């Protein structure tokens, strides 16, 4: 086929739409949230004062004003967690091949932002990606995408095996496999998996954080690859194009 | 102690973003490059378990990444372009103006708004009065004023100003549709002004009705797209802006 970049292409600028959209949609949010009428009603009313001692309309005014607050933050921190989700498929999307294109096309299709097509065929699901470390003998996994993300967390990774991810940005998810206790040349090269794969990927000196991965919380209905720690170490590192291949099997 | 700080520390950001992009750009034209072995596999297909159509799968396939990697190349271009006119417009800004900067950069995802940070309100173009006393000339002060100014504000007939391949603020003449070359000359003299070639001699800076203008779907703010328009050569003097300046 000749419309595989092409389509490659549409499905890029589907999410960049997507993005645009929710910052729109959160800025009016926020916007709505400031210009919301003060709840303090109490104020207004806690006048006890006889100058229709019509003043139940405003404590009326101070319940519902507490509740639309209370909603309307609600409804932000759905924006930001999309946004924030949309983010990562974006970083995905921007380091992939065409093949992991097909699979970050099933995710989308999951998550609800692409309908498969009229008699379009279901791209197999892959596992991670497969690394070997410097010592020749260590196999690091890295998420392609966050199903795969989800998967090697919560489904692969085993008791004691340390997980890595660029702190705080958008990145893959890396398992160090069948080393318990790794030299602090393993875990650095982990560390670079992970850097590398993420949003921080042309800068120096990226943070990744380190913990075993057994200690990762999934919040019930958070997005694909979306986690949850606490106590994990962090490492400093810069991934460099050559090192990374030089792991690639 | 914070407001400069914060205005340092966002000059810092687009700077580190610059610098990322750049070296992201070296590395795809890099693998781009080494690409080019696959004009091999399409030459011994060319050229005739062993099929010729083997060779032409292979490469047919080959040809496809090297497209999405253009693809990309492009992309990463079109954001060093952008972020390139954040940093004319930064540098050259009041501190005032810079509040709104930010909103650009919250809206295009380089910045989030902080716990209880309050939201700037957007400005409308900067005004001037032309030599003649008589004519408004409105210049954008950051990417959200120039696509305002120029998809939302610009009437029909209303000249459009920017100097020539390079970042800067778009500038509109109102309410003059046959302006005099004096009336150009100052437009153009805001645009070179307002521009990263501000203190250089002869600056080229295009000039073509608005709505002529398209900003393409997905396109990010401030960029647009524009085809046979004239061009001016001028040299702007802060003297001569400021006497302009309402």
């Amino acid at each position: 086929r000749d419309r595989v970049a092409q389509q490659a292409n549409e499905l890029i600028k589907r999410v960049a739409s997507e993005l645009e959209k929710n910052r729109k949609k959160l800025i009016k949010q926020e916007q709505e949230l400031a210009d919301t009428e003060t709840a303090e009603l109490v104020r207004q009313k806690g006048e006890i004062l006889t100058t229709s001692q019509n003043a139940q309309r405003y404590f009326k005014k101070y319940q519902k004003l507490k509740e639309a607050v209370k909603h309307l933050t609600n409804l932000i921190e759905e924006t930001k967690s999309t946004i924030v989700y949309l983010e990562s498929v974006d970083t995905m999307l921007g380091q992939a091949s065409l093949a992991e294109i097909d699979e970050i096309r099933e995710e989308l299709i999951e998550t609800g932002y692409l309908k498969r097509r009229h008699r379009e065929k279901i791209h197999k699901r892959q596992k991670p990606e497969r690394y070997l470390a410097t010592d020749g003998k260590t196999i690091i996994l890295v998420g392609k995408n966050n199903l795969q993300n989800d998967e090697l967390t919560f489904k692969m990774a085993k008791k004691g095996e340390l997980w890595f991810h660029a702190k705080d940005i958008p990145g893959s998810h890396v398992v160090i496999t069948d080393n318990l206790d790794p030299s602090d040349e393993v875990k650095t090269d982990a560390a670079e998996l992970a850097a590398y794969f993420s949003k921080a990927r042309h800068s120096n000196l990226v943070q990744v954080d380190m913990i075993e991965a057994k200690k990762l919380h999934k919040p019930t209905g958070g997005k694909p690859g979306f986690v949850t720690y606490r106590g994990q170490k962090t490492l400093r590192v810069t991934p460099t194009e050559d090192k990374i291949k030089s792991m690639k099997i």
